[PDB]
């Protein structure tokens, strides 16, 4: 027992990091098969980041004016292209750890795993939710761009995350591993800013169900309410909608707990009009909404990749 | 910026784990040049299991008993000894993905990360501190004994947590890589019960640092205090005594934010006696002590491994 925020193992990813230069601008990459993924803002300089024009940027350069380095082995590039905000630089050796893998665009309100990295170097791991806003409130220096998030099933790592930039708010921006952005950010230093965020109801009751099969209980109460009442509360406290589909996915949980999700919104409905007290769940004094319900049940059952 | 509890990369001990089976049982094992590591209540059955006599077990036990399984590499046994609460196989291969390690014991306070894994396999990595009365607070399920925490410096794993039990109040017990317990427990099921346990104060110390270097800073007051006076307040409140040694290793963090370590005590003293008024510190309604100094000044300053 006991419940933690935790990440998944992630030597299959730090096998994969390379560390890219352009220029003057080193930054991490991705080594799969033959081919390299990157921000393609590492052709920038400091100005020109203002309104780059990545394509007549990117025509100033040459296969070799990009150095691909993975420990001391220096990669030679044979080809380059962009999509979207991501560089692709083919090489001609296949990365000799390449997981089984693919590219996967994930939905706000999911979780996933990150390795900060430096210099194509890893240095952390910590788990993190894309947030209704499509940022993440990662931990990022300068230097991290390039780092990716992913999830991991069995064997089959699913690399849904690039890092690209810190908003003036101090939250973290990027794109899918196609170059796609999550939310409406661009990869230019103007004024952006995120959209109204809000909480993952739907995380926020898995959690509810882990610190029940944890007993951590004081907060089960003996109202019930419905999904139309409880959405009423929701609104008011900025909490995402519930729906149908919601309910559903909770249906493990309810059997295992034997608490119907209806009953679990009633708990929650007390706790957002009246708070915690000073009391705590599974080692909190705020409500968690960075736990789905997929990874209360794995790490309520044991499972391994 | 940002500040998450981060874990470190966790590839240089996924390659390290193997399935060690004796009779019935099979849990985790940590193998390291040609010796695999594990809790020695591997040899144990259900019944003995409250008053295992371990040298007439391993006694009934050959080299062929044990059967060490590194992914569906069958490994050969060629010797085996027991070293405290830890058995040692010799085996005829050496890991080929064996990194530079060492064996420490952490002090009470100290923080490492966790590779939960089960039937040998990695499933989870998470970061935590040895309470002041030796127990973890993990999350760990039947089936997780074997696994181990480590630090990393570089390229150098520093294993010192190898995991052996969950008391029935729900923490977590184990011994270091020679075997030996943290804190007072044995490997029997008997009624044994951890220590008072208290907050670690230079912890939390340092964590009001990292909050102020990411610009939460709400709590600074104008007041200053005296080690003796803090003192009074951290005894009142279940703190750790604050010593010269603790404000000393805080000098860094002090230097680089300009805030003297007795001024942070006052604000620290301030949120003890009128707690948080609902506001929270880098995410949290109550005060974390899971980060030591060297964490915040790493997570501060991008370094990497
Ligand atoms: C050359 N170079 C650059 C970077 C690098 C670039 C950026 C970065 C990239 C682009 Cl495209 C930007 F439009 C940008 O504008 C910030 C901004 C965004 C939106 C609205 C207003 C503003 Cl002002 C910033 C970055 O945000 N970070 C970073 C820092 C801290 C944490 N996380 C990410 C790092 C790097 O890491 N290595 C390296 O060599
Ligand atoms: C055969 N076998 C056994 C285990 C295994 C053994 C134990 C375990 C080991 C020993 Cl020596 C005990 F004295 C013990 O008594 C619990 C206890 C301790 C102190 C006071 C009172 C009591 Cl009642 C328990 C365990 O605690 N866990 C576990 C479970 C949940 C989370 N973390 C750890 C697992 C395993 O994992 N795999 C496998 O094959």
């Amino acid at each position: 027992s006991g419940f933690r925020k935790m990440a998944f193992p992630s030597g299959k990813v730090e096998g994969c990091m390379v560390q890219v230069t352009c220029g003057t601008t080193t930054l991490n990459g991705l080594w799969l098969d033959d081919v390299v993924y990157c921000p393609r803002h590492v052709i920038c300089t400091s100005e020109d980041m203002f309104n780059p024009n990545y394509e007549d940027l990117l025509i100033r350069k040459s296969n070799h004016n990009f150095l691909v380095q993975a420990g001391n082995v220096q990669l030679r590039v044979i080809g380059h292209s962009m999509q979207n905000c991501v560089l692709k630089l083919k090489v001609d050796t296949a990365n000799p750890k390449t997981p089984k893998y693919k590219f996967v665009r994930i939905q706000p309100g999911q979780t996933f795993s990150v390795l900060a990295c430096y210099n194509g170097s890893p240095s952390g791991v910590y788990q993190c939710a894309m947030r209704p806003n499509f940022t993440i409130k990662g931990s990022f220096l300068n230097g991290s761009c390039g780092s990716v998030g992913f999830n991991i099933d069995y064997d089959c790592v699913s690399f849904c995350y690039m890092h690209h930039m810190e908003l003036p708010t101090g939250v973290h921006a990027g794109t899918d591993l196609e170059g796609n952005f999550y939310g409406p950010f661009v990869d230019r230093q103007t004024a952006q800013a995120a959209g109204t965020d809000t909480t993952i109801t739907v995380n926020v009751l898995a959690w509810l169900y882990a610190a029940v099969i944890n007993g951590d209980r004081w907060f089960l109460n003996r109202f019930t309410t419905t999904l139309n009442d409880f959405n009423l509360v929701a609104m008011k406290y900025n909490y995402e909608p519930l729906t149908q589909d919601h309910v559903d996915i909770l249906g493990p949980l309810s059997a295992q707990t034997g608490i119907a999700v209806l009953d679990m919104c009633a708990s929650l409905k007390e706790l957002l009009q009246n708070g915690m007290n000073g009391r705590t769940i599974l080692g909190s004094a705020l409500l968690e909404d960075e736990f789905t319900p997929f990874d209360v049940v794995r790490q309520c059952s044991g499972v391994t990749f």
